[PDB]
């Protein structure tokens, strides 16, 4: 039971560092394998592409004093020193939506009370340094025992319809931008190029996919060849791109050269006290609450990821760090805050796809169902690998400007689409549909009526709904409280309306149940 | 045992009608199902368009001596006389390649002998109704026993494969007229990828739509419903798409106007037995006889090989087929409609199947393991007649079909093609040859055959494909039906002193589980 609290300061840190270090050179002997290459060169892209997307973003947002090459610097920073001191090093940590609106926030807040913003991060960052090492100290993070598989798959659906509604809402923009007339702004013959491109990167991808478990071939050169499946689409659709002249297609572009993006006005080192005028006193002790904030989102992101990174279907057998994970995370964005970077959390979709990437489904015998999975092959390389990379990609800028973004935008759909699969919500949402004749033979279908997973379902639904229309007005800060007052819900109401039996087999910690 | 020669005159053509007639009402109550209005509206566009195609080509091929005009009225005449009187109403006709290959070159030798070509074909026509009826009074169509499926296996797979390559060629040179370079027309932009899109779309939604239609999803009746009609669902949806982008050009399907020939100042509607305008030689007269042959020799091979294909033991044919009353029906409407200008007709492969296959009703199964099997098929007298009856009346309507982008429409004919190989066991044993030994099937001729034993059999099937192709891709094209014909001597030869009895036996087989 690692969510068990001991009774003793740091017992869970030492439990868990005395659980995961011993296999420390396996981790570095089971990356020898192909897969792992596949694997390294489809993370790459989409680790790299959300760096870039939301440097432009920050940086257009504040007054350019945060940009992409601080992003770029910070997350392979960050992912290099988690990926060799980590308890989980199948976690991909990467900036997200709500830092961002933190951000945006905290930059207005500042502006508007003629207060440094640089300057004060660093106090925030202290106080998320102080609030980690308190909560690891007095161990706490054994909370995560009372969230359930309704509050873990009400949030892993969101987190991916909300990344498949702007991954196609970033090309209903590349047409109205160049928009289809006749007789850069105007270009024609692009806006359907991209089309073409996207549709054939991913559908290229998913019939690699499928023929991975096809009857063709021997199995070896099978299976080799569906390992890489995304680097060959990608390869096939640049040089498709390469091939045409005089059509225009928006390109991948990365900063030049090692150096902040506002030479004229900011610095590698930023000076705890005020940096041109004196920062105020009161302000160093009033910067709990945004510290109190962040701590919040960091570790509701982080956690819940963990939490399904670390299922009992998807076979690890090393083991997992609820400790080793937070302690690390937040003293990292503590000490890059005093220079200036940003602040990193866990990505889910990114991790959930790193993780799949590197599962072993077992050999079947034709009766067999969807085949089962037989191992993970976890490893520290794979992460390690894909963090420099990042971090080196700007020497590496004019191979980059060769691949177009709208061959990233199919292999960000197949990212989406294929994440969803795994979660009993999908699987519920589609009996929806189908008769009651041809349910399965689940465990969560033989012992309850049929018109009463329905309306389970559909409270699950008006929770997702209430969730995405909080998020989507003007106080989106709200946002994690809001998911945090699920587990009451599930604790309290929910008990009253359904019986006990009811309730243990629609949402059990485990499989069968 | 229809392919069986009584000894009588006509004997063959008393029994076909006898077996047949009988069976009359019961075609038209058949008819009363929202399945045939989806194969009414899907044929349509199927038959209209080769129509329209030909109709052009050989208008440029022939000095516009016979046109667009002439075949919209001889495939909707007679194709409304073989659904009244055709002993197999599951056959559609109508123009095809080879019998414009033998059109040109006979335009190429009366222009070069200065000898008149209409008239000149009247007497090719009189000639091949006497080979019709000296024919059928002999009862000679039994000779289709020694046609096995060795030598109709290859015609299968050509076909289908020659209507696949003309559907990418069509798109190929849609972007070759116009470029993508950037800056009846010319040079335009955004036509070329539009195209792709609609087509790519087509295609997928009638996939979508296919597979939809075997899903676990919605109650059984309103889900056969939506899958009977996916091609009607996917062209109005991209018509609909289409129609709504206003700037982008795109080439639309265009029809005649009026019911008129299409040189009223140098032809007319029936052409004089004797000389136009000059008399003709009474010569030719009488050697008219060796073309009157060859398309003879056409026509019957395509009517045939098609009947027999259709009219297999694995898709539940009840009523039956007549292998005597369709070739004096087919090889007599044709010599007497060119009397009147009007070209010949032949039964066509690829849309005969696909209107035999769009109404067959497939079994409701139990559990994975084997795909759902016929049940039954579905025939009727009604749905090639309304089919040929609205080509015919396609002329007073068109500004409604002048809204149909042909991009659409190469979807539709790509999902045929693609859709029409399935059924042949030469396709599948294709498909072996990439799997492992270990992954085969249990069908019967792997069971009982060596591995090594079979992929040479694939191996001579391939290399005669591959002959007829190379053989129908140069300077003499004619000879291909003598070559197509020449594989039975080839089966009962030379491939016998190969295999062994059990081999062959069950290699090639008339019917499944031998
Ligand atoms: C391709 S990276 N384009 C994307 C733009 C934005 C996002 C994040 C969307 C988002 C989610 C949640 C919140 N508030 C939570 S408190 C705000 C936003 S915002 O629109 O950026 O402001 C993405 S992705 O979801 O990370 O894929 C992609
Ligand atoms: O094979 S098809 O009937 O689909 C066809 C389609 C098109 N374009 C879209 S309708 C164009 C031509 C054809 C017929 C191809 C063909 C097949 C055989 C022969 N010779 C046999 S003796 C000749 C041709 S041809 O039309 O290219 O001359």
């Amino acid at each position: 039971d690692p969510l068990r609290r001991t009774g003793r300061p740091f017992g869970g840190l030492i439990r868990d560092v005395r659980r995961r270090y011993p296999h420390y050179l396996s981790d570095f002997r089971d990356a020898l394998d192909p897969q792992c290459l596949a694997a390294v060169i489809f993370i790459y892209f989409a680790a790299l592409s959300p760096a870039i997307t939301f440097g432009g973003l920050l940086g257009e947002k504040t007054q350019d004093l945060i940009g992409v090459s601080e992003l770029i610097m910070s997350t392979a920073l960050q992912g290099v020193v988690f990926c060799l001191l980590g308890a989980q090093p199948l976690l991909v940590i990467g900036f997200s939506g709500p830092l961002l609106v933190f951000e945006e926030a905290f930059f207005s807040f500042c502006s508007s009370n003629h207060l440094e913003y640089l300057v004060g991060r660093v106090w925030i960052g202290f106080w998320l340094v102080f609030l980690a090492l308190l909560m690891v100290a007095l161990e706490g993070s054994f909370l995560v025992r009372f969230v359930s598989r309704f509050t873990q798959e009400i949030f892993a659906f969101l987190i991916s319809l909300i990344f498949i509604y702007e991954t196609f809402y970033k090309l209903v923009k590349i047409f109205q931008e160049h928009p289809l007339h006749g007789c850069p702004r105007g270009q024609p013959n692009t806006a359907l190029l991209s089309l073409v491109l996207m549709a054939g990167t991913f559908f290229i991808a998913f019939f690699l996919r499928k023929f991975k478990n096809s009857r063709f071939f021997p199995g070896r050169i099978r299976r080799v060849i569906g390992d890489f499946g995304v680097p060959i689409a990608i390869l096939i659709m640049v040089l498709v791109d390469y091939s045409i002249e005089d059509t225009y297609t928006q390109k991948l572009s990365v900063p030049s050269g090692f150096s902040v993006t506002a030479p004229e006005k900011r610095g590698w080192v930023i000076n705890p006290l005020g940096e041109k005028s004196p920062f105020p006193v009161w302000m160093m002790v009033a910067s709990l609450l945004p510290a109190i904030l962040v701590f919040i989102l960091i570790f509701m992101e982080t956690q819940i990821t963990t939490l399904i990174i670390s299922k009992k279907e998807r076979m690890l057998q090393k083991g997992s760090g609820f400790h080793l994970d937070l302690l690390l995370i937040v003293a990292m964005g503590g000490i890059c805050a005093l220079f200036g970077l940003p602040w990193l959390a866990a990505a889910t979709v990114r991790s959930v796809t790193h993780a799949n990437a590197l599962t072993v489904m077992s050999k079947a015998v034709a009766p067999g169902d969807k085949p089962k999975i037989q191992e993970v092959k976890e490893q520290r390389v794979t992460g390690l690998l894909v963090a420099l990379l990042v971090g080196l990609s700007i020497v590496i800028g004019d191979l980059l400007r060769q691949i177009p973004l709208a061959v990233l935008f199919g292999i960000f759909l197949y990212m989406g689409v294929t994440s969803l699969n795994g979660i009993q919500f999908y699987e519920r949402l589609h009996l929806l549909l189908m008769p009651p004749k041809h349910h399965p033979d689940v465990t969560y279908v033989k012992k309850v009526r049929t018109l009463r997973m329905h309306l389970f379902t559909a409270l699950q639904l008006l929770c997702l709904a209430l969730l995405w229309a909080v998020m989507s007005t003007a106080a989106s800060l709200a946002f994690p409280f809001i998911l945090i007052l699920t587990v009451p819900l599930r604790m309290v109401v929910l008990t009253r309306i359904f019986t006990d039996r009811e309730m243990k087999c629609l949402d059990a910690n485990e499989a069968e149940p």
